[PDB]
């Protein structure tokens, strides 16, 4: 989908110009770390510096969009027909971190690629951690296929053993 891919470029170019880091998350982050589009994506998940929220809102507005809805964890925005699902990360000693996520959730290095361009994305461990929360809200056997396949793909990329010990850590945290 050329519109989403073009929109991701436009957002990141604008953010780059003002030295605003943004991390692609969710489905697109998986595809970015793989360097391959694997399916249609329903939205664009973004992680932003929480104390610079206004700068991200201003880029959304510059691009002709607007903030649509506040959620418990962040906010949705709409640029044309495309949805941006935006969550804050907060400065933690020497890096931004998503609250309660595994350390390294928001690496300063651009470790994914989208349409040949390096992009910052959330770590595999942070991608997978959000599926653990999802699992407590819906059993994995009850997930839409696309989400099962995306999870399994992230898990194979990181390594199944690394996933199972991360899952044990999640269970310990939230026991
Ligand atoms: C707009 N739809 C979103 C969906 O994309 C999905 O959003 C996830 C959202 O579920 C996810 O939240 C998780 O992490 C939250 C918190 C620990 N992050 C610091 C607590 C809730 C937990 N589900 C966020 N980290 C990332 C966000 N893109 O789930 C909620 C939702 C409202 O259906
Ligand atoms: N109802 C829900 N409750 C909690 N977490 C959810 C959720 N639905 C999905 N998630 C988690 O939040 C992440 C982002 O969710 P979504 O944006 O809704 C789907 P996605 O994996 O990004 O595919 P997409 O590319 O088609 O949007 C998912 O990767 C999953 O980890
Ligand atoms: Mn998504
Ligand atoms: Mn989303």
């Amino acid at each position: 989908d050329t519109t989403q891919v073009t929109l991701i470029h436009k957002i990141l170019a604008a953010a780059d110009e003002r030295n605003l880091p943004l991390w692609i998350g969710g489905g697109w982050a998986i595809d970015a770390r793989l360097g391959r589009v694997t399916r249609k994506h329903d939205d664009i998940d973004l992680t932003f510096p929480g104390e610079r929220r206004g700068e991200l809102e201003a880029i959304v507005e510059m691009l002709g969009g607007r903030v649509m809805e506040e959620l418990d964890y962040g906010f949705l925005a709409e640029i044309g027909d495309e949805l941006l699902d935006c969550e804050p990360a907060w400065w933690a000693d020497e890096a931004y971190e998503i609250a309660e996520a595994p350390q390294g959730s928001c690496p300063e290095a651009a470790e994914g690629v989208i349409a040949g361009r390096p992009v910052r994305c959330n770590s595999w461990e942070a991608i997978i951690w959000d599926y653990f929360y999802y699992a407590d809200e819906v059993p994995p056997v009850d997930w839409p296929t696309k989400h099962i396949e995306s999870y399994r793909l992230a898990c194979t990329s990181l390594g199944a053993e690394k996933v199972e010990v991360l899952r044990a850590a999640f269970r310990s945290r939230y026991a």
